[PDB]
């Protein structure tokens, strides 16, 4: 229960423990009061093919800004959230010992993400496994054609749930209900996802 709260997962860049980061860059700044990412990490993850994982979002031509902002926001959450304890799973990968499974993403966040990416393209419905890495950057592998986002993600859930091997599940709860993790939030009344982590930590027990 409580041991799942306010933790950082054992992954490539994560800090060991949550802590204030007043200099979090741009989109990551709402995490500045309590975060699992360093300022350095937040700065780098905004860049195209950043040194974080050498991951290229423009693998099928340039990805539109309206769409890119969501992938950037998603990376901020992955790298900076101290509130995903309840969904942390043990995996034995070379670059992380842990990851998330079935984080209850607010349906609107997923809907908006999916909608904003319609004009963009990709060659894969899962961005976690199957890329051609031989060049040092992910490239479209054999058998993978470039298509519109909707071809590979026919619905919002296909995007949010398929993208990183089910790191998210789409929650039927809405933004501000306190019953789902929000990707996008202002920290006016603090981080809305603490309450959420606290709720499921107990509810999933
Ligand atoms: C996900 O959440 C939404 C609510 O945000 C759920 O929608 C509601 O579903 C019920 C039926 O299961 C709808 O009810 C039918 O509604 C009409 C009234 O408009 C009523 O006359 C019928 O007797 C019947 O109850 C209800 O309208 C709908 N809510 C809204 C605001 O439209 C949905 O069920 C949830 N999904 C799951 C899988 O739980
Ligand atoms: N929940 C969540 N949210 C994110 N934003 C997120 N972003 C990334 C981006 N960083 C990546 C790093 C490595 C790979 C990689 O080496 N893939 C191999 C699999 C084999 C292996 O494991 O080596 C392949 O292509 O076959 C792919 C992506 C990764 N996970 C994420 N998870
Ligand atoms: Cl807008
Ligand atoms: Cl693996
Ligand atoms: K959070």
């Amino acid at each position: 229960r409580t041991d799942l709260l306010n933790v950082c997962m054992d992954a490539k860049h994560h800090k060991t423990k949550p802590g204030p980061e007043d200099k979090l860059h741009d989109q990551c700044s709402p995490w500045k009061k309590n975060a699992c990412c360093t300022a350095s990490t937040s700065q780098e993850l905004h860049k195209d093919t950043s040194r974080l994982y050498n991951f290229n979002w423009d693998h099928c031509g340039k990805m539109e800004p309206a769409c890119k902002r969501h992938f950037i926001q998603d990376t901020c959450l992955y790298e900076c959230s101290p509130n995903l304890g309840p969904w942390i799973q043990q995996v034995n990968q070379s670059w992380r010992k842990e990851r998330f499974l079935d984080v209850p993403l607010c349906k609107e966040d997923c809907q908006r993400w999916w909608e904003d990416c319609h004009t963009s393209h990709t060659c894969k419905s899962n961005w976690h496994r199957g890329w051609d890495w031989t060049s040092g950057v992910n490239k479209c592998p054999a058998g993978a054609l470039c298509r519109t986002f909707e071809s590979y993600f026919p619905t919002p859930a296909a995007l949010c749930e398929g993208l990183w091997s089910h790191s998210y599940k789409v929650s039927n709860y809405s933004r501000g209900s306190g019953r789902c993790i929000q990707m996008w939030f202002d920290s006016a009344q603090g981080n809305p996802n603490e309450e959420v982590a606290r709720f499921y930590a107990a509810a999933m027990h």
